[PDB]
């Protein structure tokens, strides 16, 4: 009968996107190891500078300049786990972060304005702790949004209390998907530790095992570690909070105009963060990350929706895969000041590259205005664009079955597979976009001839008006909120 | 001193995107052959059937089903030139089509409706012959549209005259660039040949030694070769005109719901058309094309701005590089009825994949509404998109200079490169979009707060109102004009 | 949430076995190419010598020695179909023979003796057409036997008529699988053509489009094309019958002691056949075959159960894949004069190697005594072996599901997977040997303490007295049976 | 003239068997570093448990559940040697165990029954310390048996004396080949260390330098480390006694039905044991071993003669080579009760797969009845198979001399090589089995139509009587024999 015995067969599952060779990967490494020694990094916080020294570095106390020897970069890289798991309040939302090409998406972070609908026209308005609750609710419904990252700032809590300890409980409550705090504060890290230890009722061990709060720090480009960042890392490590050491460098700005040199300036900064982490607590969960892009040597902005942002995040991932770490990179971002043709493009352009390259986590969903405004319409739109990607990422499955030769034959010359059994079993196999319109001119017209913004906007309302977000336990919540009030109290007592 | 010597070094220039492995490529191939022997392929054209029979196929004269032996696919593929040049009336538009990754873009083709303006809004009219004379004018200006493919059908010529011969002189007339005729007629291929022999002054050599015109054809899925097709090929071969054998299958409709299967069906049809071409005139200029997409088993239509399409065009571009022929795949399309947020995503998703796979020619620029409308506005957007795509395909160039180690050092800790000499030199290195906005909310708002559609629209006007298209010779034009006239004459006959 | 998106992942399905680098392959080819020009092969038949001569072959008529130019070796290898399919009378037995590693099995062909059981022990007596009938029925049951190949000879028809023609109708009659004739006779090739054509109701189109018969010739080692072999090709190619150009060299005998060298001699012999096949009729179905083995300079016999046999088939298989042709090779062959311990080892040693190598068709199933005797018992035992192989060929399927991390987890430390949901969905996943006894000592002895030999013998009997075979149509059989007679009478007429 | 200058050339020496890609290794790895953290590994022994905690391991003191951080796996591995040597009392038996594909064989261990010749038939009688004596004498002779591994138990010592110590000196005196103790005891490791120090005469460095004693232990599936096992690792590690950290999972019982998943469990277990040994003593010679098999939920037992076992070992050998350590896998085992066809087959299946993948040590020779009985006949047989296995691993040597185009010509069309020089010189080159019969039928019948089993029985007999085992210096044996006494004496003091 038909064969069912085959010899070794080499296959390709999904889509492979190559940006470097080892000889090239290594060069980028060497150049960074050089830069790490001259000039080195400016580590402002003294405690961190202390840890660096103890472990073998060369710290210049008058200029706060540390020189990291490759052997530490090496050692650091051996301590770090190649994988850890982000937890949610609903285990179903858990998300894994592991050295590989297993792609996950998260929303933008962190904007200051919100693109809400006013009198017929969408209006850019200043964000507030409440806007955060709405986004959080929305992203709790968006499937492709694995976990939540602080979308906008609680500006209205500015000089009022612990805005940062605020941007913690709000998210944890308006969603059950893991929370990634983009704006942490080195001195208030204990507050996050507490708020979580609170969720798991006074039990710390549990909050270390099932962490629901992770944070992001930023090496100040070029070649500097802010005191805020040093404490975020150190506290992040010791307590058990995953730490994303993401970078924001700009070709022609804080790093070379060339993409390659830029990567170096980035690698150096991010690697010094990761090093500082493992020297504090070996096995500290870390993220080799980046949001680096290029400086528009003209317009006067940080274009975050251009191929460069895409290529770099793409590359950053490949570098993370090379170092054995999980990647969190900029992706699905746009410089469009509105959800129009451009927006859709730049979003698709900056996400597909990093995804095919295997970015363990791409952030930018729902963002607009080069990271200034956050649009909920743009989000659900992006959240759909990802589904398309996840299909494309399916690439081409070549098997005797998928080849379907008999199938081709049964149908014969000049017929259709419509009736056929197989065709019916694969009704869902094809990509079925939630918001994209695949209708005739009639169907569409006889439905309002609405553009995607509108189609999406109508979706924004619906979700908000009915999505069901698993709420935090009655008492537990008041325990957590306790730490927030204590944080505001502490704060006002200048 | 500084080093200036290096041993063996393996580099990666560009962005390498992979879909298959050899073992898998072979697999696809066998299915394609295993199918080429059963059921086979229906060849309605009796002259074709003879050509096939003449070489060793099993031409069942009563059903027309030809059966092609792998060895004939082997000789076919060893005859078809791996590369051939396209010529625009303007030498500076020449476009090399060669088995490999050298990618090029060409506008969409060929719809029946145009998305133009009216009263503050865009409206869907029905294509005409004055439209083609404009689409051609724009594409002549569009710097990422290497050559011209028929945009929309000159409807005001149906039953009036030879719509095709009209659809030939009009384009060639309104664009120095090359012309790829989407809907040519097998019985009039000689008309075209002559319209060209004219431009060159009755010199059928300069007409061969400089194809300023090429054509397309689509085997009828699944596994059929329409009569018009076989003649477009046979004549195209005989006259020495570049023929593009593009498939039109639809997973879940005319081909297996699966892609691998769909590729087999596509491979089957496209190849046969290639074998038929070669057996006609060894060395005939052919293409391994495809517009194959998936039938939306949930909307009762053919989504062509979907990731499904993207993957198919990209896969075809590989099967193309595999056998050894130039590719022409369906990319940069969208099922969006309006140049909105969707247009971007869809256009980008579908153009990217083939662009990165190495499609030798990607077409669909300007399209909209699954392929019924041609927005002059989207065309320009897509053209600015292609530009961005290009910077992308440059990936990361890792060299001792691009790594800029010394640069990082002269600037050092906490400073900028704005000053740096090297940086002042690379001012035109970073991607610079023509339409895409990258300003602040302020700057942009004080512009009118124009969305890309509106902005892309004002660009069209500017182009149509001021683009100087290199005009055909005065007489030369009147000569060709006649070929169209005589053609229309015979028509009314 | 749970990951459902991954990029470029290279995987290995099944088990891969390598024998050569492309350089060694090419090298072997180069020897072969030169050996064809010097000394060249001896084409005993004039018709073929002519055919060769016409396409540009230096043909010395005084010695019949033909020299083949590389470009012809090339032309032919490009003319031979990469794939063709064997047809059984039951479309549910059809077997695909196509370049690659799609492994298939067939019984041995063809011994002169039959090893049966008489007075308690095993008795090796001479075969008779009846035996052929019994083997045919037996194999029509065995799953792993894709198709049937003339197992033994009708030594009783010897002298009474044309045995080879009887050797055609009997097999085609006792089994509805495909029939591969190991002993065709060049002059009678037409008799086969008709029995088949007869079967199809005279329609030759159907006989050519659905070959129910195929045959194998043999280059005469070292470097000779016997007329018998020449006619089989020329006539096979013309009629439309799959021809198997299989070599039978012997290291230390008709080829060097080394194996690399024996492969050259073989390669030279086999290709010369294909050159003929294609030059006769372009596109003729062909098989790159071998059963070459090493000679045991010590024992004076050419062992066909030695590792060298296995090594050689494996190599030939690869050589076929190199030239783009389907392969037919030895394997699953033993030298032991009875189904004992030796038997099982040699069977495996020679079937395992060629199999993991991708041989398109392994033949030798149910054979004993250096290819002299056919063992009804060893055929079922072997058949089951082919199963344990098909399983082994699955190797390790590594996917998110196979890794089944959750599975290991839900079960947890110090527990059993016994009553776990997934375990019960894979109840039939493991290898389930039909003969090989996998019972405790107890359960076995309480079943007669039967060794594999006897246990087999019993399932042999059951299969014969109980297996049904799709009979050929009454009307048709007499038509074919008539072709047999028109040949027997004509044989006697001398 | 004749060339003797050739540019770069890629060659494949032997046969290569693949199973995973790197992406797939990384995959299997992560799942092990995922499991190694959750659930974790239960360490029964507190002394070892302390060692884990000491080195940053999170111990759940109450449940005894140790969570091993990936970095401890990485560090453990960096410490472990990539090679070490096994010594025999006879310098000529020294066996190297090194990361790579250098294959070696050792007898099965450790059954409790000896298949011996009763009244004309084979009987399964319970073993005794004496059995070990002879089995040791047998193996000593078997050239394809690198070193000896306690095959049967000194059953007649249970509840009478220090059995395991009897299972030490006994093997050691009845063979000069290295002895691997399959079942050592955590509280007697010191007796062994002393006994060895005795052979060398006080010099412990000699005992460290030339270990003539190694020992194995088995983690408890799934995810457990019995008290005894832990002590084995620790003591062996501290004394400089190699230690085989061999796992014994069962697909469908203690590990996922799938093999990928099972391997993951195998990995977690076998690694933890490696991590322990290392943390206890950096540089402790160890083994990444396994005998994990499948479990026919049907037959009611775990068959160690199935293709599953075959694949598993192979898979484990690769993993072993992946991590840089030596392998000790199960192979050359059978489920058959009597040495019949099944034996010879199942043995070649389980032994060939690992030999090819390149197991650094394969063990299962001389075994039958799913690991219950130890056949002395099957032993001499398996050993002779390994010879055929060894030839097979020679694959095809492609070279100017091996291709031998001159030789092919020197002989020419239709003439043999038997008379040729190159042939008479290579008379020893082909595989020459000791028991596999390659005689024609006639010669065989004369020999008395003896199967392989009995011809094997006659060989065992011939060996047990006449093979001489090197005498341990009489005096030294006294010293050694003495320490075994102190082992018994002490034993009765409880
Ligand atoms: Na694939
Ligand atoms: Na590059
Ligand atoms: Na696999
Ligand atoms: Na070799």
């Amino acid at each position: 009968a038909k064969n069912n015995a085959v010899a070794g067969f080499n296959a390709l599952n999904g889509v492979e996107l190559n940006l470097f060779t080892t000889d090239e990967l290594k060069a980028i490494h060497y150049a960074t190891m050089e830069v790490l020694m001259d000039p080195g990094i400016q580590v402002s916080d003294p405690e961190a500078r202390q840890i660096f020294k103890e472990n073998g570095c060369e710290v210049n106390e008058k200029t706060n300049v540390v020189k990291i020897p490759e052997y530490l970069v090496r050692k650091a890289l051996q301590l770090a786990p190649s994988r850890f798991v982000l937890w949610g309040r609903d285990k179903k939302f858990n998300t894994v972060q592991e050295c590989g090409g297993k792609v996950h998406w998260t929303c933008f972070g962190t904007g200051v304005k919100v693109c809400k609908y006013q009198d017929g026209k969408y209006v850019t308005v200043d964000s507030v702790e409440k806007d955060i609750a709405d986004i959080a609710k929305l992203c709790d419904w968006a499937e492709n949004i694995d976990y939540f990252s602080l979308p906008v700032s609680a500006r209205d809590i500015a000089g009022q209390g612990a805005q940062d300890v605020h941007e913690t409980l709000t998210p944890l409550a308006n969603t059950a998907k893991h929370f990634h705090h983009i704006d942490p504060v080195g001195e208030n890290v204990e507050y996050y530790r507490d708020i979580v230890k609170a969720y798991y009722g006074g039990d710390e061990e549990e909050a270390r095992k099932k962490p629901i709060f992770s944070m992001l720090l930023c090496p100040t480009s070029p070649l500097e570690l802010s005191v805020n960042a040093c404490q975020v890392i150190i506290k992040g490590a010791r307590f058990g909070i995953p730490v994303n050491v993401l970078s924001m460098a700009m070709s022609g700005g804080s790093s070379p105009v060339y993409l390659a040199g830029t990567l170096v300036t980035h690698n150096a900064e991010v690697l010094s963060g990761i090093v500082l982490a493992q020297l504090t607590v070996p096995g500290a969960k870390v993220w080799y990350g980046s949001s680096t892009t290029t400086f528009d040597l003209k317009k006067g902005t940080a274009p975050v929706g251009s191929p460069e942002l895409g290529l770099i995040s793409a590359a950053v991932a490949k570098l993370a895969q090379f170092y054995g770490l999980p990647s969190y990179v900029a992706g699905s971002k746009s410089d469009a000041k509105v959800p129009d043709d451009q927006a859709g493009h730049e979003k698709t352009m900056t996400t597909l590259l990093p995804a095919l390259a295997g970015a363990n986590t791409i952030y930018g969903a729902g963002m607009l205005e080069l990271g200034m405004t956050f649009s909920m319409e743009q989000l659900v739109i992006d959240n759909d664009i990802f589904s398309m990607v996840k299909k494309a990422m399916q690439g081409i499955p070549v098997s005797e079955e998928t080849l379907a030769v008999e199938s081709i034959q049964k149908v014969g010359i000049g017929n259709n597979f419509l009736a056929l059994k197989q065709t019916r079993q694969l009704v869902d196999y094809p990509s079925n976009p939630m918001l994209l319109d695949r209708h005739m001119f009639g169907d569409w017209a006889a439905a309002g001839s609405k553009d995607l913004a509108t189609v999406a906007h109508e979706k924004v309302e619906d979700v908000l008006k009915n999505h069901q977000v698993t709420p935090i336990d009655a008492d537990i919540f008041k325990d957590m909120q306790a730490i927030v009030d204590k944080a505001d109290k502490a704060f006002r007592g200048m």
